């Protein structure tokens, strides 16, 4: 009866460490002095039970307090958001990442910063924006960049290299349009697996800039002193919780995010997970 829940790593919105030696969670404590909120999530390290914490982890709690179900949470197993595409050297498509295991039912219910867009729900269904945010550019300090209308990025060069993440809406977001085609071009050669890597990338002077998600971004521009954003958002787009058509749980997991955003639990999470202290990482 359990629901399973898949989810990603995605600092703020979902931390993933290992257990202790004797297969519990460290106690930690929140800025507010609360105990964090700690789940046991299984998935690749080797697939083994790791602990889950963060604003998504938080959300999930009390999505599953409200609407009284249980569950089991696990790291999706090729470690991508999903896009579709051809497999096995064939013309069928199927979609990888979160939205393949949704669709395949290795999970019940996708719990994560997943981004609602038209092609996704043409398959799927997602409740409303739990997160409203969008994309921007993050790129070390000191690094000269206009936005995404820079010409540094729309007439690409070996010079100066950026990037997205394989198989996640961004990388379709500019896939899907004949103006970026330059750009999709030239990212294509790039793209990293994960935005931990990408964003280590930049610190590490290897990648110039990495196209991600601004809630995502600018909290790790936030958190490190050395990597900032550009700061406007080119594109707007909301975070949803994501499930199979037609659905019972739909209607309540909409509910429950409208009430969350009404009586400050979402604000909150922000105030927990987001903003609440200097750069120093």
């Amino acid at each position: 009866t359990r629901l399973k829940i898949v989810t990603i790593h995605q600092e703020p919105f979902v931390y993933v460490k290992p257990t202790m030696s004797d297969g519990t969670c460290k106690e930690e404590f929140t800025v507010n002095g609360d105990p964090v909120k700690k789940v046991i999530c299984t998935g690749p390290n080797h697939t083994v039970p790791q602990c889950c914490y963060g604003f998504c982890i938080d959300l999930l709690i009390k999505l599953a307090r409200t609407m009284n179900f249980t569950y089991e949470v696990h790291l999706v197993a090729d470690g991508k958001f999903g896009t579709q595409e051809r497999v096995n050297n064939s013309n069928k498509k199927e979609w990888n990442g979160m939205m393949g295991e949704l669709l395949s039912g290795q999970a019940d219910m996708i719990v994560a910063p997943l981004t609602i867009n038209t092609e996704r729900a043409q398959y799927i269904e997602f409740s409303k924006p739990f997160k409203y945010q969008g994309l921007t550019i993050l790129v070390k300090k000191g690094t000269r960049i206009t936005g995404i209308n820079d010409p540094r990025l729309r007439n690409p060069s070996d010079k100066f290299i950026y990037a997205t993440v394989k198989q996640s809406s961004v990388d379709i977001y500019f896939r899907r349009q004949v103006e970026l085609s330059t750009m999709y071009r030239h990212m294509e050669k790039h793209n990293y697996e994960s935005a931990a890597e990408a964003i280590q990338a930049v610190r590490d002077n290897k990648l110039h800039a990495f196209i991600w998600d601004s809630a995502v971004l600018e909290f790790e521009a936030s958190q490190k002193c050395d990597l900032v954003t550009t700061g406007e958002l080119f594109f707007r787009s909301g975070f949803g919780i994501g499930m199979r058509k037609d659905s019972p749980w739909k209607q309540n997991v909409s509910l429950s995010i409208l009430k969350s955003h009404e009586n400050g639990f979402m604000e909150d999470l922000d105030k927990t997970w987001v903003r609440y202290q200097e750069c120093d990482s």
